[PDB]
């Protein structure tokens, strides 16, 4: 019960009704934040990748019972119901991760940039995947990021994968962090055990 | 909160091993009824399809509540880790679905064989989906159903189609089912805004 | 050595009979004049191609194959499926169909049961022998036609190919009951992986 | 430069235009061999595996100077403008492949069909490759093959795997070249060290 | 018509450890290309984003398809080529070829350190339209430290016609702020009417 949830949904949207979806949606946060019991909310545009273009939204729950919640909420909700009834907005993949404890300082702020990246591990490995996660957690801090989550994806096509987020202000602080990270002793050993198979920059609108 | 959940998990199984993972599962199975709230569990091997020979094992609880003391159960279970451990076993699907009220008899008969359909269709026709579904519950009754399930995958690659799952206690009963549903108004009705994009067989073990 | 086309097609829902009307002309055009010995014509049940149809032509020779092909560049029946714009043929494929110690029926069969396996081709003769052990497991427990062979062409050129026909899906529960719990299918499983099985109901 | 290439073209076709494609076609190929230096072209529809029913358009150049001519040709042709303009020609497919000198005596007799084969293998077994293909030029040729090309894919998805185009007069000689092709040495030798991933029929237009 | 030029794009996959043996031999191998085959340059990279995430790119530029030819003779002569093929640590398993076309955008000759390449179906009917926007934003690129600018077609692969753009940058704020001025312009939101971008992904220059 240490451990929290993430939920992440992705859907492609026309050019156009970009900014309308991104207002729509903040509504949308405020009500389950409010009344689903959400820590937060995070939505934007995935900027690289074979989904470049498609628009992301992510969720953080303390427990499964809080989506749950959220599920309700959405069968009530008036915003909801007008994207859908758009016809502009089409969600085609929508999956659920652990989200477990770092020894990592976590910002207030609202970053600007999210990184995503996923990797393929053994299950038996996830202690070292962990203490590599904190081993480089000065990494991040040091070089500006605002912050960070871990953990695996419980649903979908990747079950099982590791997947790391990590909060950012600017680019500059990505291409920061990646400097240092990348010549750094924890990496070079994350990389004998652990292959990433996707990595990703999200704006956040 | 009418709504109940199901989980559905997918692995490929050394063919050695099925005998001994039965028989790990149903110890498995006992664990999740009596701790974790299961209200059910199906184990099998799927026979038809691209994933023929996969097993499959289905979860069903009334809340997600439920499935979160499922996976607390998980990080504490012997038999859960022996299997893991034994390097015979991979899990590389696992999604979640809704399963909605339905008019449909259902018998606590333990079944044989399980037919999974899925479809594609817009989420505004959902009561017209689910009106159909009513319709031809006799004719699945009728030629001896034993369960009916239905809903939509809350995730995955195929988040949002429909999903139905129907128990049978031979094959007989089903090409007697579908002998009848194929020549019945209201599926030739729900054929005019929904495409099957799969269906599959499960043997149960 | 004998050869089987498989073809697959997605059709409307909606054009499904006038699609059985214009095959049914099609089918004694090829057994009558491009020497096809035999034809099947379905819907796919299960997988992912579900509600797909698939054609099934059997010849004795590629010969036969070619004169069908020439059948066809003349054929009313065909002209019209293929101008309806309701039906898209997105697979075909040649099989080999090889020498089997089992007794064929002339009985049309509801359903074809297809099973298809990656094994190495040094393998082929071991796998013949499987298939020849277990002849009575199916003809036992009702199973009409047994076809067997390699797929000659696509992209899984070279997978095994088992057709089966049969009467009933009682009779398809009580083949593979007992086939499961058969020595020479558990010893088949040592050196061959199935990575697809699917059922078509003969229309 | 003792190298050759081939560039293979891939386009999905209404049924309906495809006798007047044809047409159209060999005109633009007149305008490829008398302005571009193209050494042939072959069109035909494919008639087995996934892309059954798509068309096919192969060029033969001695130097890529050629295809760049040929790119030169296109932008100035009305054949090729309607061609693009009709609506019914969709290119979705286009790579480029070495020819090398093989020892078979080519004929100049206009095939009925090709086959093509591809297959995965290691570069470094590129001789005892060649060696194979030389060893078994009598069962094609013998069995009335008529051509024989044999290189590697310089782009695409499958770049590096080896192609092999092999021209034919009816299908008999296929069944012929192949009864005798699979009982030979050579070839059992080939397949120790050599994948075929791919084999189909061109019937030519 | 021999106003186009052409760019070579070759990814494969290496082993995490013969990264950098790899970037100094390909150094070598690009002066032997450049000096011998005609290369007007080359680049060489790893990408960094995307489900191609740590595999390693390689860019070459032709003014004529000759020029590759002559690179591809290169290759079978390559003691360089040879060592990395027969290493079994590197995977070619994907190479392309585009045009480039004439733009109007003030070229750098700064050695990029990171390139973005942007891909995106369109009708070729809007080519000109198309070039039009590209040239109506080139200072969305220029003026936020853009270095280079090239775009063409995608000439083979299973992306076939797709159009394809590849920048280069200094920085990774160069990519911020050029991105912030560029989507909010009327010529690209007037490009997202008919065009669709299937793909945009970051190089880092190795
Ligand atoms: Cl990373
Ligand atoms: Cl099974
Ligand atoms: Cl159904
Ligand atoms: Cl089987
Ligand atoms: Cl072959
Ligand atoms: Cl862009």
């Amino acid at each position: 019960s240490n451990i929290n949830y993430v939920i992440l949904t992705v859907a492609s949207v026309d050019f156009s009704y970009r900014e309308t979806m991104a207002r729509l949606m903040s509504s949308y946060s405020k009500d389950l934040i409010d009344n689903a019991g959400a820590k937060g909310t995070r939505f934007g545009s995935i900027g690289t990748g074979d989904h470049a273009g498609s628009l992301i939204f992510i969720q953080f729950y303390d427990d499964l019972t809080g989506y749950q919640k959220a599920l309700e909420i959405q069968s009530k909700s008036s915003v909801f119901k007008e994207i859908m009834d758009s016809g502009k907005a089409n969600i085609y993949l929508r999956n659920i991760s652990t989200s477990l404890p770092t020894k990592f300082e976590q910002s207030y702020e609202h970053p600007k940039y999210i990184v995503l990246t996923r990797a393929e591990a053994a299950m038996s490995d996830k202690d070292k995947f962990l203490n590599c996660i904190n081993d480089t957690a000065s990494c991040f801090k040091d070089n500006g990021a605002l912050t960070l989550r871990f953990g695996n994806l419980l649903t979908g096509s990747n079950v099982g994968n590791y997947l790391l987020g990590v909060g950012y202000p600017s680019m500059e602080a990505i291409e920061k962090t990646y400097d240092e990270l990348l010549a750094h002793s924890s990496y070079k050993e994350l990389m004998t055990f652990a292959k990433v198979n996707m990595r990703n920059i999200i704006k956040i609108l």
